[PDB]
Formats: C-alpha cells, sequence, structure tokens
C-alpha cells in the first residue's frame, strides 16, 4: 500500500507499489538513468557503486553524510533520504566540481571505470571533513579498488585538498566552496520534523517488506514472522542471496529507532546500541579512549584496531553493530575481541526484556544460548577494564586492508592483586572453524600459572590440542592456520610480558633486545618524486608533443558522462542474455532438463549446442556431449530482464558422469603429441664440461585474472535490413569480432559492424572469449529479431574468461665462481587450461634472455593442456614469467657464489653492443644506464647495510631489498599484424574528426592520436575530435594489444595527415596567414578532397623458429628497479616501504599517460609476484568466498615511497617521433617486490641455520612468507600424513 | 557515398558500377547508407546528377584498389576475392580507398 | 566534427526536404541538447503543406 | 522491412516535438499566452524566438 519516497541528486523519486526486491544500482542505472554509478564486483568490495547517503535527524537537527555501495542497498531502505551520484556533484554541461577536475587534472583516471566511486568516496569525506588530514582520504579510498593507475595519482589529487617540473598545474584547480555544496533537500527535512508513527508496507508476488518506525512496532513484528531477517545493512543478508542461493519472503527492515541508537557511558564500562554502524563505533570508542585512562580503555583500544582494518569506510558505514553480533560470521573481526570480554547482550520482546551473555555457546547459535525467534538486540554492554587487565586482538589476511582474515583472534588476561599469577583467561580465534572458538579448557588448565616462556610452551600445545583444524578444512592454509593460531598466542605473550615491565618495572624483566620489534604493526603516509624531460627551446609553444596531456574523456570519468557498453541506453524492446557453465572439470553431459526453465516468467529462449547446429565453432562455443573444465559454457538462457534470466538459469537442471584422468597441475598434463619450440646459442653440452659449479633448481609461478573493472559487456543490435548487425562491445579486437558474428550468422563481413568507443581495461582478456560470447548473443539476437544485451557479473567472468599462464620453470645452470653462467638449460611449462598459448610460450623463449648474455644456451618450451579455464594473454605476454624463471636461477646461483643477486644481475649483464640468442644486434647503453642511474637514485649501497643492520638487530622483523634489470622488446611476428589504418575528414568550418584501428582500453591512445593530429595539421586539439573506433570506418584493424597501438595508429594518423597537406601546399602557399576554416573552404570551391586515409604497412619483422633466429623486434624498453620491504616473520605480513623505478622510454608522447602506464604495470606485476592467488579445489572449482576471495593492489599494497625517473630522450628514427611503446614493460619489475622479500626471508633464514634449498615460488603470499620463517612455531603444529585427507586446494 | 536515396535507384546503381570495376557479382557489394562521419562535405542530392557524380567517385576507388591489387591479380588470375584480399593483408597492402 | 548526420533513405524529396527541413532540425537538436533527450520530429500532412 | 526515418525504434525516454504555426499572412504577434499549454499532461517545454 505505502509509496517510497527519496530524493536522487535532489530531485524528488516516488515509487508506487514497489518491488522491494529492488536494489538501489540496478534503480540508478535502468529507471533513473544515471549509469555513472557502475558495476565491478556486486558484493561491496570494490567501491565501484560508491554513493552519498543523507539523512536529517530531527532530535539533533543535523544532516549527517556517510557512504555506501549501492549495490547492496535495497531502495525500500533509502524512505526518506537523499542519494547523491557521481553525476549530482558535478558535469561539463553545469559546472565541474573540484573533486572531479582534480582526480581527472592529476591524471587519477587511465580506463576511467573505477572514477566515480573514487569521486564520491573523496566528495563524501570532505562533506564531512573540509579540511581534512590525507590520512581521512585515504581512509575513506581503502575500499575503493583500481586496476590501471596505482593509486599515486588518486592521493596527489587527494592532497591538493588537505592543508599541509609538475604534471599538473595545482595552483590552477578551483578552490573548494563548502558554502556552495548541495542543499539538502528541504521536504526530507519537513517530514523528518514530523515523527511519524505509521509502520511502512511494501509488497510483490514473492516479498512482503515491512519498515517498522517505533520500537514497539519492531517488536510486534518480531513475533509475527520470527523467522524473517531484521536487515540494517544488508552486507551479510545481502552477499547470501546474491551468491548462495537463499531466499527470505518476509523481511523487517526498521527505520530509526532511538533505543537502537543508545550511546550510554556508564559507570563500568558503556552500552551501544545495536542499530549504530561499525564507523559510528568507531568514532564513539576513538572518542572515549582521547579522553579515559589507558587501564579502562583496554577493549575499546582491541575493537579500534580491528575496526580500523574492517573491510573499507562504506561496508563501515552500513554494516551495524548488531548486524554483526547475529550474523555470526567465523572471520568475525570483532567477535572474538567480543567473546573474550565478558560482553553482554540486552535482548527485548513482545513479552518482556532480557539480557544473556555473548559466549561462545552464543557464537555457536546453541539454542539455548542464542536469542529466542521473537525477540531482537537492543544493544550491547562492554565493560571498562579493570587494572591488570590486558586485552589483544590479531588477525592476518592476505592484504592489510579490506580483506577477509585468514586467523583472527582475541585474547584477555587477568592478574588482579599485582603479582604475576594468572586469575582469569578467554582466548578467542576466528577463521579456523565454522564458528568463532574460545579455548574454554586450555584456558582454564592455565589458571594459577606464572607469565612466563615455561608457560608458552605447555600452552601453546593444549591449545594446538583444542583448536583442532582437519587437514582438509575449508579455507585451506591448514599450516599456516595452525602456525597463527600459536604465533598470535606468541605475540600474547610479548605484549602482555611489557605492560607488567612499565607498570612493575622490579618484579618483571625486561624485554630481549631484539624480540621487542613483533609488537609494532607495519603501518603505512605515501610519498612520490616523478622525474622527466621537458622540451623545450626548440620547439614550438602550441606544440602538444611531450606535453602531459590530460586523457582527453579524464574529466568525463569524473563525471560519469562518460559512456561504457552497458551505459547505452534500453533499446526498445531488448532482452538479455546469460549463460549456465559446466561445474565439472571432466565430465560427460549426460542430460539437460529446461523444462522447468523454459516455463519461467519472461523466459524467451534457451540454446544448447544442438540448437547452433553447424554454427557452434570457428577457425566449439557451446559444450556438446562432454565438460572439459569449470565454467565451460553449455546453456544461454534469453529472458525479457536479466533477473528473469538469472533465475531461469539456476532451474537449468544438468546432470554430469565424472571422467578420468582429473588434469589440473602442468605436473599431471605431462603424462601423444605437442610441437616443440627451441632456441640453440653457442654449445651448452660442452660449457658444463669447463664450469665450477653445476645447479638445478625450478619454480612455479601461478596465473592472474586480468581484473578489468568493467566485466564482459556487449549489446548487439540487429537493424532489421538485409540482417545487418551491429555489435556495441568491449573488446580489443573489433575485427575478430566482426569475423565470429559474421561466421556465425553465415553473412558477409559488409553486414556485420562492431563499434567501441571505450573500454574499462582489458589487459588481454577481452578478445577470444568476449567474440564466443558475442557470436552466441548475435546468433538469439538475429534469430528472435530483437536487441540482446550481455554482461557478465564478476564471479561468471572470472570463471568463463581465463587468467594469465601459470608457469614452471626447470633449469640446470652451470656457472664459474664470481658467477658467470657459461652455460644454461632451460625449460619452460606453460598451463593451458581446456584450450590452446603457444604464442605466449614463443614470447617466453624470446624474451627470457633480459637483460643478461647466456653465452651458451638451451631454451625449449610446451604448452600444457589441463582441466581448468583456458587462459588467454595478458599484459607482458610471457615475459613476466619468463623474465621470473631467469631471476630466479640468478638468485640461486648467487646463494652459491656467495654474492648478492645484484652482483650476479651486473655481471652477466649486456654489453653495450652485444647479440641476443636468436642473433639480433642490440644496444644496451640504456640498459647500462638505466642500471647505474637507479643505483644511484635508489642510494642502494646505503641501504643495503642499514638493511643488514636491521636484521642483525630484529629477530621477528625482516627488511629485504632486490635490484632487477629490464629488457623488454617490443614487435609482433610479422609486418601484416603491425599494419594500420586512418580515417580523418577537414569540416568546411576548419573542425576535423578522426578515427583508426585502435582501442581505447584506458591507456590514452586517442589522446595522442589528437596530438599527433595537432603537430602535422599545425591546430588546436581543440579543433580535433574523435568518436571511436568501427569496422565501417576503417576496415580490417589488427588487435589492440603488444604495446604497439598508439605507435603504429600514430603513423598511419600520421599518414593520412601529410596527404591532407601535400593537396593543400598551393592553398596554404597563397595564404599563409590563413585559417584552417579559410583553407578548408577555399579547398572545397577549388575542387581538393578532404578527406583521406592514413596507413602504415607495419615494422619489418621475422622469426625462423627451425634455425632459432631472426629480426622479431623492432625496438627495446630498457629499465631497472630497486625495491625495499619489511616482513613479519611470525604473521606472514610485509609492508613495501620503497621502490625506485629508471626506464628508457625514448622521446615521450605523453609523459603524464606513460608514467602512468609504468606505475600500472608496475602494481599490476607486485599483485601478480605477491597478494594475487586464484584457488582450485582437488576437483578444479574455482574458489571464490570467504578468506579464498581474490585480491588485486589497494592502496595500502602500494609502495610507502616511490621515485619513477624517465632516462633523457635517445633518438630512434625507425618510429613514431622516437617513441617507445611502453604498457606491457613494467610489469615485471613489480618481481623486484618478489626478490625484495626472498632476501628477508633469507636473513631470517641465515640467522636461524637454515641452509640449502631455497625455493620460494609465485605469488608469495603470507602463507609462503611465513612458513618459510621456521622456528618453533613452525616445527611444533601437528601435521597430518600426505595422502590421508582431501585438502581444500591445490 | 555522399548521395542519397530518395527512390531513385541511386544505390542499386552504385552497386552496378562496383560489380563492373572490381569484377564481382552484386551479391558481394553492400551498402548501408548515407553519412557525414563516412564522408565528409557531399554536395545535395539534387539537379539530376547524383549517380551520375558519386558514380565517379565510386569508380575512383575501386580503380585505386586495383591499382594495388595489380601485383596480387597477376600471380593469381584464377583467385577469388577472398584470397586476393587476405594475400594483400599478409603483404602490408591497404584494402580501404577514399573515392 | 561534433555533429553526424545519417541517412539510410528518404520516401520521396522531389526538392522539398532541404531548408525547411534543417531549420526544423536545428529547432529539434536545440531541443534535445537542452533537456539532454532524444527528440523526434514527424510532421502530419496538412502541417507539412503549411 | 525497409526502415524509414519514424520506422527507428523509440529510443529510451524519448520526447515529441511539435510546432505552433502562423494563422496570419502578414501581422504583428502582439502576445503570446504559454501558461495553459505549459501546465498540460506531459509537455516538457515549449520554445519561442526569444
Ligand atoms: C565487502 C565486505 C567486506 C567485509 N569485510 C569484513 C572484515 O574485514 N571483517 C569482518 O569482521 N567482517 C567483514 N564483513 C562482514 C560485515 O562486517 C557484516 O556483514 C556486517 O557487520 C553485518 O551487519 P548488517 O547490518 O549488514 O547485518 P544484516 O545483513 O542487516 O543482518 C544480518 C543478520 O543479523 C540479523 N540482525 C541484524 N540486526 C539485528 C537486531 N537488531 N536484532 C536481531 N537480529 C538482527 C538479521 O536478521 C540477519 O540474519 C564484510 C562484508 C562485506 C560485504
Ligand atoms: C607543430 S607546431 C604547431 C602545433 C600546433 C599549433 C601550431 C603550431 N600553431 C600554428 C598556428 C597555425 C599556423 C597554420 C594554420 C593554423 N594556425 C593557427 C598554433 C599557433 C597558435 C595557436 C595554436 C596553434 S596550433
Ligand atoms: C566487367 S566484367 C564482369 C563483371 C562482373 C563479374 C565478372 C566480370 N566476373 C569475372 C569473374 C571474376 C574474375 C576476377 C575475380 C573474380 N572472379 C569471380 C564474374 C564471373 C562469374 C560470376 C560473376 C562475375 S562478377
Ligand atoms: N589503463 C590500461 N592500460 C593498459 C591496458 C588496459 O587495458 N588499460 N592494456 C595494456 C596492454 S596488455 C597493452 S598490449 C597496451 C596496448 O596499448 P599501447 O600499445 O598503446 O600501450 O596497453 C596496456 N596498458
Ligand atoms: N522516386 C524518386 N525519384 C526522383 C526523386 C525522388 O525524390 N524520388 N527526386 C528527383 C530529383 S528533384 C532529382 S534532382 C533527382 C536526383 O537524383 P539523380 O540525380 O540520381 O536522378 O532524382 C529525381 N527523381
Ligand atoms: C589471439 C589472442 C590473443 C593475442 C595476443 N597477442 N597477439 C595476438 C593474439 C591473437
Ligand atoms: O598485447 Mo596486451 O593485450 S597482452
Ligand atoms: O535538384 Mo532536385 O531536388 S529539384
Ligand atoms: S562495490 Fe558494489 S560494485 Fe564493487
Ligand atoms: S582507471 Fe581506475 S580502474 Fe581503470
Amino acid at each position: 500500500a505505502s509509496e517510497l519516497l527519496f530524493y536522487v541528486n535532489g530531485r524528488k523519486v516516488i515509487e508506487k507499489n514497489v518491488d522491494p526486491e529492488t536494489m538501489l544500482l540496478p534503480y540508478l542505472r535502468k529507471k533513473l538513468r544515471l549509469t555513472g554509478t557502475k558495476y565491478g564486483c556486486g558484493g561491496g568490495g570494490c567501491g565501484a557503486c560508491t554513493v552519498m547517503i543523507s539523512r536529517y535527524n530531527p532530535i539533533t537537527k543535523r544532516i549527517r553524510h556517510h557512504p555506501a555501495n549501492a549495490c547492496l542497498i535495497p531502495i525500500c531502505s533509502l524512505y526518506g533520504a537523499a542519494v547523491t551520484t557521481v553525476e549530482g556533484i558535478g558535469s561539463t554541461h553545469t559546472r565541474i566540481h573540484p573533486v572531479q577536475e582534480r582526480i581527472a587534472k592529476c591524471h587519477g583516471t587511465q580506463c576511467g571505470f573505477c572514477t566515480p566511486g573514487m569521486v564520491m568516496s573523496i566528495y563524501t569525506l570532505l562533506r564531512n571533513h573540509p579540511e581534512p588530514t590525507l590520512d581521512q582520504l585515504t581512509d575513506a579510498l581503502g575500499g575503493n579498488l583500481c586496476r590501471c593507475t596505482g593509486y599515486r595519482p588518486i592521493i596527489d589529487a587527494c592532497k591538493t585538498f588537505c592543508k599541509t617540473p609538475k604534471l599538473f598545474a595545482e595552483e590552477e584547480f578551483l578552490p573548494l566552496d563548502p558554502t556552495q555544496e548541495l542543499i539538502f533537500p528541504p521536504e526530507l527535512m519537513i517530514m523528518a520534523e514530523k515523527q511519524s508513527q505509521r509502520t511502512r508496507v511494501f509488497g510483490s508476488e514473492r516479498m512482503m517488506w515491512f519498515s517498522p518506525v517505533t520500537l514497539k512496532e519492531l517488536l510486534e513484528f518480531k513475533f509475527k514472522y520470527p523467522q524473517a531477517p531484521v536487515i540494517m545493512g544488508n552486507t551479510s543478508v545481502g552477499p547470501e542471496v546474491k551468491f548462495k542461493g537463499v531466499f527470505h519472503p518476509v523481511i523487517i527492515s526498521p527505520d530509526r529507532i532511538e533505543e537502537l541508537s543508545v550511546v550510554n557511558h556508564a559507570y563500568n564500562g558503556l552500552t551501544l546500541g545495536a542499530g549504530l554502524s561499525l564507523a559510528q563505533v568507531k568514532d564513539i570508542l576513538a572518542d572515549v579512549v582521547q579522553k579515559l585512562p589507558e587501564e579502562k580503555t583496554q577493549m575499546y583500544h582491541a575493537l579500534l584496531k580491528h575496526l580500523g582494518t574492517l573491510a573499507g569506510s562504506q561496508i563501515r558505514n552500513m554494516a551495524s553493530l548488531g548486524g554483526h553480533i547475529i550474523s555470526r560470521h567465523p572471520d568475525s573481526d570483532l567477535n572474538p575481541i567480543l567473546a573474550v570480554g565478558n560482553c553482554t547482550l540486552n535482548l527485548l520482546s513482545k513479552e518482556g526484556k532480557r539480557q544473556i551473555p555473548l559466549n561462545e555457546q552464543f557464537l555457536s547459535k546453541c539454542p539455548n544460548a542464542d536469542l529466542k525467534p521473537q525477540e531482537i538486540l537492543v544493544s550491547v554492554n562492554i565493560p571498562y577494564s579493570r587494572k591488570w587487565e590486558f586485552v589483544s586482538a590479531f588477525r592476518q589476511a592476505q592484504r592489510q586492508e579490506n580483506a577477509l582474515a585468514i586467523v583472527n583472534s582475541g585474547m584477555r588476561v587477568f592478574f588482579g592483586e599485582g603479582d604475576g599469577i594468572i586469575r582469569e583467561l578467554c582466548i578467542s580465534y576466528g577463521g579456523v572453524g565454522p564458528a568463532t572458538i574460545c579455548a574454554k579448557n586450555s584456558c582454564q588448565k592455565l589458571i594459577g600459572r606464572h607469565w612466563n616462556e615455561q608457560m608458552l610452551d605447555i600452552a601453546c600445545r593444549l591449545i594446538l590440542n583444542e583448536v583442532s583444524l582437519l587437514g582438509s578444512a575449508p579455507g585451506g592454509k591448514v599450516e599456516f592456520k595452525r602456525t597463527l593460531i600459536i604465533s598470535f598466542l606468541f605475540k600474547f605473550y610479548l605484549e602482555v610480558s611489557q605492560i607488567l615491565k612499565k607498570m612493575d618495572p622490579v618484579h618483571y624483566p625486561s624485554l630481549a633486545d631484539k624480540y621487542e620489534s613483533a609488537l609494532e604493526d607495519l603501518h603505512s603516509h605515501h610519498c612520490s618524486t616523478l622525474k622527466y624531460q621537458n622540451i623545450g627551446p626548440k620547439q614550438h609553444p602550441e606544440d602538444p608533443i611531450g606535453h602531459p596531456i590530460m586523457h582527453l574523456s579524464g574529466v568525463k570519468h569524473a563525471t560519469g558522462e562518460a559512456i561504457y557498453c552497458d551505459d547505452m541506453p534500453l533499446v526498445d524492446q531488448e532482452l538479455f542474455l546469460t549463460f549456465v557453465t559446466s561445474s565439472r572439470a571432466h565430465a560427460k553431459i549426460v542430460s539437460i532438463d529446461l523444462s522447468e526453465a523454459l516455463s519461467m516468467p519472461g523466459v524467451v529462449d534457451i540454446m544448447t549446442a544442438e540448437h547452433l547446429s553447424d554454427v557452434n565453432s570457428f577457425c566449439k562455443f557451446l559444450a556438446t556431449d562432454k565438460v572439459f573444465c569449470v565454467g565451460q559454457l553449455v546453456c544461454a538462457v534469453l529472458a525479457d530482464s536479466e533477473v528473469q534470466a538469472k533465475r531461469a538459469a539456476k532451474r537449468v537442471k544438468i546432470v554430469y558422469q565424472d571422467l578420468e584422468p582429473l588434469i589440473l597441475t602442468i605436473e599431471e598434463s605431462i603424462q601423444s603429441f605437442k610441437p616443440e619450440r627451441k632456441l640453440e646459442y653457442g654449445n651448452v653440452d660442452e660449457a658444463f664440461k669447463v664450469v665450477d659449479q653445476i645447479l638445478e633448481g625450478e619454480i612455479h609461478m601461478g596465473g592472474q585474472e586480468h581484473f578489468y573493472m568493467e566485466t564482459q559487456s556487449m549489446l548487439v543490435v540487429p537493424k532489421g535490413e538485409d540482417q545487418e548487425m551491429d555489435v556495441y562491445v568491449s573488446t580489443q579486437f573489433p575485427k575478430y569480432i566482426q569475423d565470429i558474428v559474421a561466421s556465425t550468422l553465415k553473412l558477409p563481413a559488409n553486414k556485420v559492424m562492431c563499434h567501441v568507443r571505450r573500454v574499462g581495461g582489458a589487459f588481454g582478456g577481452k578478445v577470444l572469449k568476449t567474440g564466443i560470447i558475442a557470436a552466441v548473443t548475435a546468433f538469439a539476437a538475429n534469430k528472435h529479431g530483437r536487441a540482446v544485451r550481455c554482461v557478465l557479473e564478476r564471479g561468471e567472468d572470472m570463471l568463463i574468461t581465463g587468467g594469465r599462464h601459470p608457469y614452471l620453470g626447470k633449469y640446470k645452470a652451470g656457472f664459474m665462481n664470481d658467477g658467470r653462467i657459461l652455460a644454461l638449460d632451460m625449460e619452460h611449462y606453460s598451463n593451458a587450461g581446456a584450450s590452446l598459448s603457444l604464442f605466449v610460450i614463443e614470447m617466453g623463449l624470446l624474451k627470457m634472455d633480459n637483460a643478461y648474455k647466456f653465452p651458451n644456451l638451451r631454451c625449449r618450451g610446451w604448452a600444457c593442456r589441463t582441466n581448468l579455464p583456458s587462459n588467454t594473454a595478458f599484459r607482458g605476454f610471457g615475459f613476466p614469467q619468463a623474465a621470473l624463471i631467469t631471476e630466479s636461477c640468478i638468485t640461486e646461483v648467487a646463494a652459491k657464489c656467495g654474492l648478492s643477486p645484484e652482483k650476479v644481475r651486473i655481471i652477466n649483464m649486456y654489453k653495450e653492443i652485444d647479440q641476443t640468442p636468436y642473433k639480433q644486434e642490440i644496444n644496451a647503453k640504456n640498459l647500462i644506464q638505466c642500471w647505474r642511474e637507479c643505483m644511484a637514485m635508489s642510494s642502494y649501497s646505503l641501504r643495503k647495510v642499514a638493511v643488514e643492520k636491521f636484521n642483525a638487530e630484529n629477530y621477528w622483523k625482516k627488511k629485504g631489498l632486490a635490484m632487477v634489470p629490464l629488457k623488454f622488446p617490443v614487435g609482433l611476428g610479422s609486418r601484416a599484424a603491425g599494419q594500420a589504418a586512418a580515417l580523418v575528414h577537414i569540416y568546411l568550418d576548419g573542425s576535423v574528426l578522426v578515427t583508426h584501428g585502435g582501442i581505447e582500453m584506458g591507456q590514452g591512445v586517442h589522446t595522442k592520436m589528437i596530438q599527433v593530429v595537432s603537430r602535422e595539421l599545425r591546430m588546436p586539439m581543440s579543433n580535433v575530435h574523435l568518436r571511436g573506433t568501427s569496422t565501417e570506418t576503417v576496415p580490417n584493424a589488427n588487435i589492440s594489444g603488444g604495446s604497439v597501438v598508439a605507435d603504429l595508429n600514430g603513423l598511419a594518423v600520421k599518414d593520412a595527415c601529410q596527404t591532407l597537406l601535400k593537396r593543400l601546399e598551393p592553398i596554404i602557399s597563397k595564404n599563409p596567414k590563413g585559417t584552417w576554416k579559410d583553407w578548408a573552404q577555399t579547398a572545397f570551391d577549388e575542387s581538393i578532397n578532404l578527406s583521406a586515409v592514413g596507413y602504415f604497412r607495419g615494422y619489418e619483422s621475422d622469426m625462423n623458429w627451425e634455425k632459432g633466429e631472426g629480426q622479431p623486434f623492432e625496438y627495446f624498453v630498457y629499465g631497472a628497479a630497486c625495491s625495499e620491504v619489511e616482513i613479519d616473520c611470525l604473521t606472514g605480513d610485509h609492508k613495501n616501504i620503497r621502490t625506485d623505478i629508471v626506464m628508457d622510454v625514448g622521446c615521450s608522447i605523453n609523459p603524464a599517460i606513460d608514467i602512468g602506464q609504468i606505475e600500472g604495470a608496475f602494481i599490476q606485476g607486485m599483485g601478480l609476484y605477491t597478494i594475487e592467488e586464484l584457488n582450485y579445489s582437488p576437483q578444479g572449482i574455482l574458489h571464490t568466498r570467504g578468506p579464498d576471495q581474490y585480491k588485486i593492489p589497494a592502496i595500502c599494497d602500494m609502495p610507502t615511497e616511490l621515485h619513477i625517473a624517465l632516462l633523457p630522450p635517445s633518438q630512434n628514427s625507425n618510429t613514431l617521433y622516437s617513441s617507445k611503446g611502453l604498457g606491457e614493460s613494467g610489469v615485471f619489475l613489480g618481481c623486484s617486490v618478489f626478490f625484495a622479500i626472498h632476501d628477508a626471508v633469507s636473513a631470517a633464514r641465515q640467522e636461524r641455520g637454515l641452509h640449502g634449498p631455497l625455493t620460494l615460488n609465485s605469488p608469495l603470499t603470507p602463507e609462503k612468507i611465513r612458513m618459510a620463517c621456521e622456528d618453533k612455531f613452525t616445527k611444533m603444529i601437528p601435521r597430518d600424513e600426505p595422502g590421508s585427507y582431501v585438502p581444500w586446494n591445490v
């Protein structure tokens, strides 16, 4: 019956008979046509859907602004609220807001897909803190992920708001005017001013939603519908219904009930209301710890600590305290701390008040200790600590911030009296079972004992007995979890045996000098410097080549006006396509049952391989009789809406029959015929006879998800004449989309056109699978004579799409005692997934050499078919894998030689003039110069001894340092692959329209082409415009990949402009002072054509793989990278302190864009080598929930200090304006972090007496780090027999 | 091309021109329409000369394409257009032309 | 370079789809831009003749 | 199946433009009153030369 009234961007919104299942993110985009708020992941993780919620409190008479993720907000909970969106704060047609201006002009957008989310986080903080500190801004951005920029640009923009040659003019930014901000809509203030008691009701066929606005009403609805969930923030229930198949027919969702918002400062503690957000609790507790004595604020410190790392700011401002406590997540960070602190819950029912303790039995949901079905949590009591009462909280995860815990803990002690006899003890752990667990029996046995090391040894063992983990346990990481449990117990000992020394120094002993670093955690600050050339006096001041010109679409990224593929409006009567994918790794499809699915609401069609017949293949789209991996396409469900399609897809019943063998690993794939790729240089077998030492070793390397922020997206629109299709798709290869769609429809290419304006990141993962999906989508569209849209959710996308190839490298190395590798016999193995990969092996081998001359070399490679998602090409294209393995070989030799890796790197380096394994002459002057400048700027030698100084002084924390050189050759297989084309029109007003085969993915290609046009035609960039990329305008264009897009399309764009000048030479000479409008007009008047095709034939390139020699590369991008880290030997955490990068780029066409490519590549590499990890079960299922969640780098992961230098220009008359195409280059430089961690672990291994075989694999995770730092805790843990259990992973 | 189909059958005549000049069936040629995004600065479709003048421009483009493909066509006289186009791409010869 | 005009076919013209067509398109595009919306203008036969 | 301009599908949220035309051959426009017209259902805007 009730109406849903709220505001969005100042404008009233009324929905009558509203569906209560409607979420805000869909509503904004589809119903309000506000497409700036984006879909990234759909679980609150990435912050792409960040918005501002505003509410008036009629009691306190103040407007409260908080951030939130729109993907989890149900619109029925917005009654009387004011949503603000990226569009709301400014636009190009109104006026640009400063946050929008600065994030763009600081070059903080590349692909731009994360920009609106960043803007709304920044904007929201500024509305609460107009004069902020940088900490407050970076804390707000804790939940905001970016895959392109590396964060530094966004942090520079944040600094401009903080009181305290460049890429951007900070002084030119208009100042923030807090008095001229958006007024909170006055009507909502009037609505709140009358405290209506009317309980609101919304409904549909599926759901009934009750919003009680009083406590009396709330309890009345809790009696009626006892099993209905009380929705507050929807950050627990929301993700469960979204992808754990849960459904609630009745929802109770109360408004701000004053009893649930209580903040009572009691005599013996405080009572916090169940409706308070976690962010509000953090403020309340941060306030009291600053104004009460430390003796009483012990519990509030522990909660503060874990609230600092709990998700990001968006989830904290949504999630409620009561919701946290009641939802009882096993990996809850707060509940273990609450468990140990004698906290009690204030319950309330219709039939009265009640109070129960928050104990292990409550956390394990024992009915007699739980809430009754008819009652609610009103508030929680958290008492003040007494004298000699101490509490600590610990946690470890994949990264420091915005990531679920692997293990966490709360631990309390009580001594009383003052002596050292322990009188109470509660020790709770999370992430080690289905619920939070208290070691009640261990603690009972420890009562009466003293606080000494003899307690620890026994306390560790009976804890290890009590908190048992089966080797098959959910989450995996069993051996690591075991260690963390006792390693936190060790840290707790040290914290307590220190506050005791502080308070009572004569009785208790001082800590061991080397041990003290265990207590301080690894915090952060973000410093950076950017060196580059700035030509110059010779050049015309309006020539834009060399200048740091902002990305053309950058401000539109900031305002949300940039249209990405799904942002295209609803086409009349369009349908939606979604796929049923395989749930088995290698099985026979015995049957499919579409009966229930076909009958369901909105369903137009469901296609199997049968229904595609002879057009189910290219150069198979849907599975036929067998499946060969999880995530393979099986059915295509077509419906009138997205929800209807997803619903019907879940009721498609497929039954399988598993098949042997189930091949998952590379070793398993090695047991018909694979083609070999080989490089022979010198004579390896004779070299092995004349070397001081021989060394065998290997390293495995994990894959990598692309994690483009824009998921796979397309709109396929049939014209309704001559079977014409228009295909709008986020892809890197329009020509391939054209071909596969045309082929599928059995049409000539002239009927199918593919159009691409922009792609929200790609990195290689928007090519082959994109076309398969576009082919299937276009089949449906043609079949039903309707436009069809296919956009994948993040889970589907990661499963359906591939990743980077996992590698295995095997090497046998002969070397001298000074560290010269005179013989090397290399083997590469790529994990291909279900299909072939060999392109990647080839580039692996050709770029394997990197910075080093290997005078006798035998490099061999083989792609390996497994039953996992079919992996694709990735930014780096074999080099990140092939380079790491040679550095691994170098590091193992260094160890045997007693020399540092950097001495072995410099002794094996290519000389100024030298030759590659494939007989190409190279000028490695800039390789050497990059290495030297990187040693100098980083002050390597001085920091080297500072790290050795630290390591000799610290036992439980170590630092490490590494430097790595870069040679990234650029060049495709052949001349035809590197050809490119453009089309340039000059209109009679003098304005220019240009286009070309290249695709904007965030790399700023289109910006560079306008810079090229500006130079060549001698006109401002404002006078040139580009719409996008199309097969209708420029045919037969090659893939946008290989670090050469701007490089090659730039030459074609140049070619077109020069053709136009040749024609206009007569016109220009007769009127030198004339404008372009005059020249264009007088050209038309004299019948001179003002349209021209541009063309570049391509770089000459060849490779004879029989002989193993050729000229495949046009030029070489050189560099070096130094990185420093500190590790936590107890937990396995690490911090990246500093990273210095020097890079030969030739003459940069745009140093803002080119520096942005280095940072992005570097951070994408850093992730690959450290924190990015895909977990697969023994049955080939990808794990995607809990601590198994996949984590790209965040702001917390970004190096604290970052220096980037570009080497002065080098003159290369074979490329566009002597520039070098980077983009892929910097990825490998992130292994500097890998080897810095490798060094740090070696320091702990040397001190402790652990010599010999140190092979750490990539990704170098906290699991791998901590288990490498062996000690009494690693040797102590329980261990299972290898084959006695089935593991969760590997 | 810059010309507009008003019912006078201009587009039909341009495909007839393309069919003669490239020596291919009319079924192998397609036209979608007219656009300032593809062909700039086009004069009015009037004066009894639309097909007349746009036909000469369409002819001009086809001949430009043959000049480039003359090497390709002589080495393989029996070949199809698919073969000639493919081998043109393989040898970095442009297959787009203004008329 | 910001404005593109696309024409697939015309259902007869004979000279009468030039100057007034552009006037109407100019006015129509002013509205579309003003309100940030697609705008369609199709005349009835009486209006058209007048 | 031949698509003419008005045969193009409804674009999402598109508006419609129609003209008020002159009913006199040579006269002065002493005034225009858009008051009733502006208040009526669906009306987004009415433009004069102003
Ligand atoms: C992206 C993301 C990251 C996260 N990261 C972390 C992390 O790092 N660490 C961590 O510890 N947690 C994390 N969480 C979990 C989060 O803290 C909880 O989901 C949240 O605290 C639950 O609060 P809520 O208000 O959303 O509960 P809701 O989803 O609204 O409700 C959950 C349950 O509690 C019940 N309930 C709620 N209020 C009451 C009441 N007053 N009386 C009775 N029953 C009630 C409901 O009936 C329901 O069954 C994360 C969640 C997300 C989505
Ligand atoms: C590669 S040097 C270069 C690069 C960009 C521009 C430029 C020169 N000129 C020359 C002025 C020309 C002379 C020829 C016809 C058009 N008029 C404007 C400008 C001068 C002043 C403002 C903007 C520009 S744009
Ligand atoms: C102006 S003479 C003219 C006009 C139209 C066609 C034509 C000749 N040819 C030549 C065959 C060419 C030879 C060159 C390459 C392509 N093959 C088909 C045809 C023969 C048979 C069927 C259709 C056609 S299309
Ligand atoms: N922001 C952004 N940068 C990116 C990519 C991307 O998808 N987004 N892709 C990379 C890849 S894999 C390649 S091959 C190059 C291609 O463009 P370029 O040749 O102009 O550098 O861009 C790189 N940089
Ligand atoms: N069916 C049809 N035929 C038509 C017209 C038309 O609108 N429809 N316009 C005429 C006019 S006024 C001119 S100028 C010519 C232009 O086309 P052409 O030069 O190709 O004949 O077509 C003539 N024939
Ligand atoms: C198909 C898929 C990926 C590719 C990456 N780089 N070059 C060519 C490719 C062809
Ligand atoms: O060539 Mo980039 O898409 S791996
Ligand atoms: O030239 Mo025809 O439109 S009178
Ligand atoms: S946070 Fe909602 S889209 Fe990723
Ligand atoms: S620009 Fe931030 S995700 Fe691409």
